[PDB]
């Protein structure tokens, strides 16, 4: 049985995806939360095992 | 060489993590973007291979 774990802080301090993914790779986590200082908005960086990375962008609706 | 791919839409329509993770599991994606209608804020649901799920919450700073 799973638990869905609530966690906000990975790094919230705004940085590029390259920056985020960098640290995503340090944890070895399949994904990392970062905001992009451009707009200071939330964008998540994930490990695309195809040789890419999956970037998501949320600014609410 | 990677590309960081920009994509916002997985489902932005606000739903619980359970709801999101459900569909995360339909894609087989290690993670899924959903907002939580509670506050209508962004929270990402990810596949914790430990038998959990990783939930992230972003409401900006």
């Amino acid at each position: 049985m799973i638990e869905i774990i609530r966690s906000k802080e990975f790094s919230l301090k705004p940085m590029d995806s390259e920056e985020a993914v960098l640290q995503m790779n340090l944890l070895g986590h399949d994904f990392f939360v970062f905001t992009d200082r451009e707009t200071d908005g939330t964008s998540i960086v994930y490990r695309r095992k195809d040789g890419k990375y999956g970037l998501i962008q949320t600014s609410e609706q």
